[PDB]
């Protein structure tokens, strides 16, 4: 038979390993020839694998690169202006790659050029609360200072935004061993830890969903009319550069001024972690100088778009997408995910060659320029927004398949919770000690849901990955899954060698997944989800699961507001309308579910009506006016946190209206805006509910 | 059989007459008890007529009313401050209605309160070009003057906006006999002309599609959070009041200053039409004083919403909608249209009682508060926007059925041109001299298309009517039709007694349509369109007709730009991308049309795919970012003219970027924005075309 089991059984660990090796021998930086070559290779292979059509979709977008003949670096300069200490110009290449060309040196993409020199202030992780603590509690002024922040906890773009608004004239990011060196594990190449010379690359934009900085709203095609740089979206105004902890140590060791306010401010280096500003007495006349000469330039990028036409509903699209561009070799990020996508295409293509086709169309995407701001997926979705919004069933992302070897991690819309539960109950656990048990069982045991015994944790979607346009802009149900670490063991924001030259094929093959069994489990979950979404007669979404979480989020936002009981009385702030809408959603969804079970199974119009109702339910949470000052975040239930693009926030409009409200100078105005956001959320919830009522 | 002919034949002129009489005996001003009573009556009757459900949808919206105990009026005051001349407090009521209560006196709805006193400037029709001529050519400064403008040519809201931006401190609108008195016809009650004491009511908002001024974006429901008045949308900042030509004569006769610049500035009164400012020598110390005391107040309004559930595609909606609220008796506007809707419901209900149902769902709407800014239809569409955008097939409007007795007038999306041509070829002409001929034949003869011999004129949709939210905001194919006058005979912007107390049942029965045959023809066209839209297996839209007009509009906008050849060279302004997109649209639409003809007629999925492609084609012209500073006008091909809300403009983004461009102080910036609009239009056209490509 051609069923899900045939699909799953065709997937092979050994194929994923071969593809990963193939994709990670040279760098594939967005906009470079090497990445265009790989694009053409994957196009060719997807065609040979059997897809009906495979095309490149190219765009001309703003990227950023260091100047090869004018290196970025930071100095300590003495009062004479002699540079007495200089940070590294490159990471020491790993064994056997010391002759690889075109390894981009560490840099912060989209930094402006400049050579600011000043006194250092240490700002911990540069989170909103870290700046609050500096200004409000410690009375330290960052205006005109160079800020040094440790990576971790939040997206680095938010750090840079926060430093700018504090008045910093430059930012230095570094990786502290506290956050990127797991105790008892060796540095690469002998373990999976970050060495003192390792550095995390990465962009520092604040795009808020816009895509290419020059063309917000519209694809960066041949004839596009670009904004000038001064009106581009999301560019930082101060120079920024990342360094490793050997170099960080040499910048921090001299710091004077105030002590760190508490231990949550101290990392693991042998330094006091003084906040500054500036250096202790003997060194007080020395300063820090950055030298940044990177350039922004419009550069062509290439997405690969594969189509497997549906047999019955070709005008319904289930999309499996993940990026192909990497900072250097991309051993984990993204090629561990791209190798999984490749094998999924291969497997679906095998069935197709034997005469099968999915019920609905499957689109496969190899996105470009993700590392420079989700540019490739966003431009493509801008180009294709009307097809995607009227035909898009679901989007399954496929970045890094592994970031650990402990258990599964899934973030998705509530509409996919039941699908994920049911699919994982069918799959075999790859975990030691769970031989012959289901993935559901191992996952639930290692990662229990905080709410419900006997179920696993599934998180909301955040951002910083290629689902952002499809979910928070366009309202297409989205999900993602990968293998991850035990967050109780270390609690780091990622894996140590993230975005470093040390992220290699050997990293994965030797330390993360020698038998490629976690990769295979991830291919089964991602591929399985796509299979069911594209082949189930009734779409596999359970609207009742949205009702349950909407109540949890309404409770949560209410509890936040209820910290201000006097203001709620003064300004008559009521959540009654939101709870009412949620109650109605619960009731209507329950009735819809009965019809879906009970409808006449011979009637394809009733079926498609109810599949359209299922498909357009995520779509109903979109507000076409967007959230305040973030027009490309239109989903009213979920947006990326305004303080950390990686994290999702629920009822974001209300949350941001309530955030730090006790500090606003005009409370009447501030609480007015809370009430406005309550109204918008209540209305959108009720409106979404009504899409599930009988249609006439 | 139950077919279109059965539907059409059930319609009776005598029923329309009875309903019109029934709807016009007392005033039905929005927000009054009398209009809520009529709402309940139409709800009851639509249920008895056989609709499946009929509900009221109510909203609480900003309306405006004069103060009953503090009348609005204008004076000429002498230097002592004695009011030596006062305009009327009411229109002399027509015969037999001199005892009717609650006739609202003439006023401009949403005027602020004030009693400004100043010198008069006469500004012709207060169009953009009239102000250009005053400031630029005649060097007359309106700052701090009271402006007197004749009604006509453009929507009165645009006049008030234009007067404000000229710095006027108040506006007086009047009806000039040149524009509202047809030569050789008697004044009401002895003819259909406006008497000297007649006055045109009407709102003076600039909403740009927003709906209720306090709640843009969201329905004005129970829990809505309102803007304060100072942030409301579209309210005028200067007092405004309309008067008749007896009173206008007494204001204009003393005017001094400059002569009218030419005869296009002179109306028909026995006055010189001097532009002013102020009065001639002997009267130079006299001034004009307005006294406006109207109040804005949030008031409940009621739409009636009738549903006739579709047998096969209940989740596809064909909407017939028109308003019910009137300024006074509403003899033409709107009850001549509402009486037609009522008979259409009756006819469809007769078929339903005999066991028939349309293929798709038909929604019938009796809108409220249209006269105060299309409020009722817009709030309802805001409430229901997600159902309408995913399920809305078409909207047919149904305001005034007649404004003359000469020939048909149709404005609609190009997608309905073929439908209208085919339907009118089936219908009998009611015109004298065309007995036994088709409506198509009489209409084509009396109103030839400017482009194509042997076809009739069909105009683009403008605004100032209840289709605005459905078409220009939501992108649902829309159309309207009514009987009209011979524009070659007089060329007035409407009919003389528009929005006056004299617009009565007797006006219609005695002067416009004694045998109710034009009303019946209009019921057949509107009802016929709804019938085909709701019952045709393939939706009756021809995408090729859009391709033909897109080329006409691209030629037109190109020709406008080509008046500035030097700037097009300097700033490299090319229309190549727009023409390219239009060419592609033409090619793809041609291929789609072949598939639509040729597809396998047994396959309902292919059918519905192609019906969805047809339905979502108007939808593809929507840009969710809206046009510049007009977020609720999102259609890129059509918007209401920025200079006259009643008129439609094509490629409005480009048109407004080019308008008066030779006056802009920064030409680089201005031509940049032209190019930006070219890109947006080319992209949207191509994107719309691609919705008609094979789906996978
Ligand atoms: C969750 O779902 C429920 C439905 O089960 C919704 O209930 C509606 O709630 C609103 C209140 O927010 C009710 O509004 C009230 O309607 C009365 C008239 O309703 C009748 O007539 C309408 C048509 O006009 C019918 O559709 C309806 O069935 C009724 O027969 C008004 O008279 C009320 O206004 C008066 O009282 C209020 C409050 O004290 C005053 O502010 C007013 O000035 C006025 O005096 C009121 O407008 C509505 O009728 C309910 N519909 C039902 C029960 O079907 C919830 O609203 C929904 N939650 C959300 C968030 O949408
Ligand atoms: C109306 O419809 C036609 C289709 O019939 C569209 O034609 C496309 O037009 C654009 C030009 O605007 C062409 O873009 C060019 O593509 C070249 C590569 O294309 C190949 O590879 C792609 C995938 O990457 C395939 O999809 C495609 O089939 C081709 O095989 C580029 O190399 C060109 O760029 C080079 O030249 C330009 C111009 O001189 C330079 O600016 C660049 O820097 C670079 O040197 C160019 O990008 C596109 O290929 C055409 N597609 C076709 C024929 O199918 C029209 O665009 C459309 N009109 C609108 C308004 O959309
Ligand atoms: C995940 O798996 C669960 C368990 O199989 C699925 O729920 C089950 O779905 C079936 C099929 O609809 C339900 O059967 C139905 O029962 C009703 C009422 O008794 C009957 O009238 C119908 O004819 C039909 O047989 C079954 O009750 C239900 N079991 C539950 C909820 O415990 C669930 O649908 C799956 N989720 C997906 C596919 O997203
Ligand atoms: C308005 O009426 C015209 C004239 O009836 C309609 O166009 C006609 O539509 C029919 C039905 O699709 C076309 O017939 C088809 O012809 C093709 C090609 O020869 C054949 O392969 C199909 O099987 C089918 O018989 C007919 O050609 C066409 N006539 C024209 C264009 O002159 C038009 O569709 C109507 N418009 C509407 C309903 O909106
Ligand atoms: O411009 C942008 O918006 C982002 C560009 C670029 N993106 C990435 O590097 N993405 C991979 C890293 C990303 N990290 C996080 O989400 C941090 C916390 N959550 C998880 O790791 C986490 C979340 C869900 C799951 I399932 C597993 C882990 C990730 O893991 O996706 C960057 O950040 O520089
Ligand atoms: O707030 C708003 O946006 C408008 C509120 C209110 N609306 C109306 O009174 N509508 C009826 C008058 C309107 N007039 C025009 O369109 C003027 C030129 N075109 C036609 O008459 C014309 C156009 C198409 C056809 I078919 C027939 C005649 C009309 O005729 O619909 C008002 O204007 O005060
Ligand atoms: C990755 O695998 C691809 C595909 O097998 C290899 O590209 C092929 O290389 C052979 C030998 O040079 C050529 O004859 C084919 O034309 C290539 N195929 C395609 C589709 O490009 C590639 O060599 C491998 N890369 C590495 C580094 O191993
Ligand atoms: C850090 O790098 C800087 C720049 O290369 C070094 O300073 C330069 O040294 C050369 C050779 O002695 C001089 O001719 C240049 O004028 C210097 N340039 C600047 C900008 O100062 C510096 O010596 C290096 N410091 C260390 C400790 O290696
Ligand atoms: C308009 O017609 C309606 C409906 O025929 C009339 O309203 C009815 O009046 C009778 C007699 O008063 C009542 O018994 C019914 O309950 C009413 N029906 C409904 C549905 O409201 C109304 O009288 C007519 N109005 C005018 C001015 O002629
Ligand atoms: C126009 O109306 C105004 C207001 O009614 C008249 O002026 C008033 O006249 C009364 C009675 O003589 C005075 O007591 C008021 O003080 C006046 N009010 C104002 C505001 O002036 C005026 O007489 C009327 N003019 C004409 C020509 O009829
Ligand atoms: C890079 O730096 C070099 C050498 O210092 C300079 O000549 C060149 O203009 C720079 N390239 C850029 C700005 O792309
Ligand atoms: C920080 O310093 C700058 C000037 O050096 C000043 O404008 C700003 O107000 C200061 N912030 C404080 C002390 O709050
Ligand atoms: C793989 O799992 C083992 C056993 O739990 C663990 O000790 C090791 O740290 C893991 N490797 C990685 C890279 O997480
Ligand atoms: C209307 O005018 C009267 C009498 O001059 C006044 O008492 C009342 O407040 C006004 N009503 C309003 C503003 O609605
Ligand atoms: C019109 O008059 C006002 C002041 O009375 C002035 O501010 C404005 O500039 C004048 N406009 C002209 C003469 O252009
Ligand atoms: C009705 O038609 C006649 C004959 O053409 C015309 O003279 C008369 O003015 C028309 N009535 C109206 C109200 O247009
Ligand atoms: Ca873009
Ligand atoms: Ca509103
Ligand atoms: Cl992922
Ligand atoms: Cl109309
Ligand atoms: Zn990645
Ligand atoms: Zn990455
Ligand atoms: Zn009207
Ligand atoms: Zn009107």
């Amino acid at each position: 038979k051609h069923n899900m089991k045939a699909f799953l059984d065709e997937l092979k660990a050994e194929n994923i390993k071969k593809f990963l090796y193939n994709f990670t021998q040279i760098p594939h930086l967005a906009g470079t020839e090497q990445n265009f070559q790989l694009a053409k290779q994957i196009q060719s292979q997807w065609k040979e694998f059997g897809l009906d059509s495979v095309e490149l979709a190219h765009y001309d977008v703003l990227l950023s690169y260091p100047n090869k003949t004018h290196p970025n670096y930071i100095s300590i300069i003495n009062e004479d202006g002699n540079e007495i200490f200089n940070t590294s110009l490159f990471e020491p290449p790993p064994p056997g790659y010391e002759n690889v060309s075109d390894i981009v040196p560490p840099f912060s993409a989209f930094s402006p050029q400049g050579m600011p020199e000043g006194d250092l202030v240490y700002v911990n992780y540069a989170r909103t609360e870290d700046f609050f603590k500096l200004e409000r509690d410690m009375k330290i002024n960052c205006s005109g200072k160079i800020v040094i922040a440790r990576y971790g906890k939040v997206f680095r773009g938010n750090k840079v935004k926060n430093a700018q608004l504090a008045g910093a004239k430059g930012v230095i990011l570094y990786s502290d061993p506290a956050d990127y060196f797991a105790p008892g594990v060796k540095s690469y190449p002998d373990g999976w830890n970050l060495p003192g010379g390792g550095v995390q690359r990465g962009n520092i934009l604040n795009l808020n969903g816009a895509g290419d900085p020059l063309t917000p709203g519209y694809p960066a095609n041949e004839y596009a009319y670009r904004r000038g740089i001064a009106e581009a979206v999301g560019l930082p105004s101060i120079p920024v550069h990342p360094i490793g902890y050997y170099d960080a140590q040499k910048l921090l060791e001299k710091m004077g001024g105030s002590a760190p306010p508490d231990s949550s401010w101290r990392g693991s280096l042998k330094v006091p972690y003084n906040v500054g500003p500036g250096f202790t007495g003997n060194f007080s006349t020395q300063k820090v100088k950055m030298h940044i000469h990177s350039t922004n330039e419009v550069t062509r990028i290439y997405n690969v778009i594969g189509t497997l036409r549906g047999a019955v509903e070709p005008d319904r699209y289930v999309i499996l997408g993940g990026h192909r561009d990497s900072w250097v070799f991309g051993g984990i990020d993204p090629q561990s995910g791209a190798a999984v996508v490749h094998e999924i295409v291969r497997s679906f293509g095998t069935l197709k060659k034997e005469g099968w086709r999915p019920r609905r169309t499957i689109l496969f995407a190899s996105w470009d320029a993700m590392e420079f701001g989700l540019l490739g997926s966003t431009e493509w979705a801008e180009e294709n927004s009307r097809l995607l919004q009227e035909r898009g069933v679901a989007y399954i992302n496929a970045d890094s398949s592994i970031e650990g070897n402990y258990t599964l991690r899934v973030d998705c819309t509530p509409l996919m919770y039941s699908l994920v539960h049911n699919l994982t109950k069918e799959l075999k656990s790859p975990d030691e000690g769970f031989e012959g048990k289901s993935l559901y069982e191992s996952w639930t045991k290692k990662s229990p849901s905080p709410e419900f015994s006997g179920m696993p944790r599934i998180s909301k979607l955040g951002s910083g990955n290629d689902f952002e346009v499809f979910f928070q802009r366009l309202g297409i149900a989205s999900g993602r899954a990968r293998y991850t670490k035990n967050w109780e063991t270390n609690k780091f924001s990622g894996y140590p060698l993230y975005h470093s030259v040390y992220e290699t094929y050997e990293l994965v093959e030797k330390f993360y997944d020698p038998m490629f069994k976690y990769h295979l489990t991830v291919a089964q979950v991602r591929g399985g989800m796509v299979f069911e979404l594209a082949n189930s007669i009734v779409l596999p979404f359970d609207c009742r699961d949205y009702a349950v979480v909407l109540r949890k989020y309404a409770d949560k936002i209410y509890s936040i507001s209820m910290k201000h009981p006097q203001e709620m009385k003064t300004y008559s702030v009521s959540f009654d309308s939101l709870f009412s809408a949620v109650k109605n959603f619960t009731e209507i969804a329950s009735k819809f579910s009965e019809r879906l079970q009970d409808f006449d199974k011979s009637n394809p119009i009733v079926l498609r009506m109810m599949n359209d109702q299922l498909m357009f339910l995520e779509r109903a949470f979109i507000d076409p006016l967007g959230l305040p000052d973030r027009p490309f975040y239109r989903h009213v239930i979920y947006a990326p946190s305004s303080h950390n693009k990686y994290a999702g926030e629920s009822f974001p409009g209300i949350y941001d209206a309530l955030f730090d409200i006790e500090s606003k100078v005009d409370p009447s105005k501030a609480w007015g805006e809370v009430k406005r956001q309550i109204y918008v959320a209540a209305f959108t919830v009720q409106a979404a509910a009504e899409t599930l009522s009988e249609v006439a």
